[PDB]
């Protein structure tokens, strides 16, 4: 297990653009496309991400390679962000995959808006830290994947992960 993987699991792969648990267009690994109502938006944001007409279809190569972008970028945000690179830091790797995984789904500055669980975990306090962070919007409109994320924090393992 690692964050690809991980990511992987809770975003699937779909090469055509879809909508998704937010009703926004978006295809690959989670890779969204905007927040435009509207599909021609949507293609065209495909296209100048890609590099070509795609029509709304793109290959598994392709979405791999926006997927390779999306990670590396979560990662450098939370790098670059001062509300987040010190928990971070202080993390082990399950864990600061963990907080990846928050920052790809909702951005950067959802996550850090998570104050009170930051504070949380930057003091280790596990258990606290995961009730904190069912207490959300997030959990509660994603449950099944906040639930596997919140374990990870908890534990530091990839036991929610093991199976799927
Ligand atoms: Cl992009
Ligand atoms: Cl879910
Ligand atoms: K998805």
């Amino acid at each position: 297990m690692n964050i690809f993987e991980m990511l992987r699991i809770d975003e699937g792969l779909r090469l055509k653009i879809y909508k998704d648990t937010e009703g926004y267009y978006t295809i690959g690994i989670g890779h969204l496309l905007t927040k435009s109502p509207s599909l021609n938006a949507a293609k065209s944001e495909l296209d100048k991400a890609i590099g070509r007409n795609t029509n709304g279809v793109i290959t598994k190569d392709e979405a791999e390679k926006l997927f390779n972008q999306d990670v590396d970028a979560a990662v450098r945000g939370i790098l670059r962000n001062a509300k987040l690179k010190p928990v971070y830091d202080s993390l082990d790797a399950v864990r600061r995959a963990a907080l990846i995984n928050m920052v790809f789904q909702m951005g950067e500055t959802g996550v850090a808006g998570f104050t009170n669980s930051i504070r949380m975990l930057q003091q280790k306090r596990w258990d606290e830290a995961a009730v904190n962070l069912a207490k959300s919007r997030w959990y509660n409109q994603t449950p099944n994947r906040a639930k596997r994320v919140i374990t990870t924090f908890r534990t530091g393992t990839w036991d929610a992960y093991k199976n799927l």
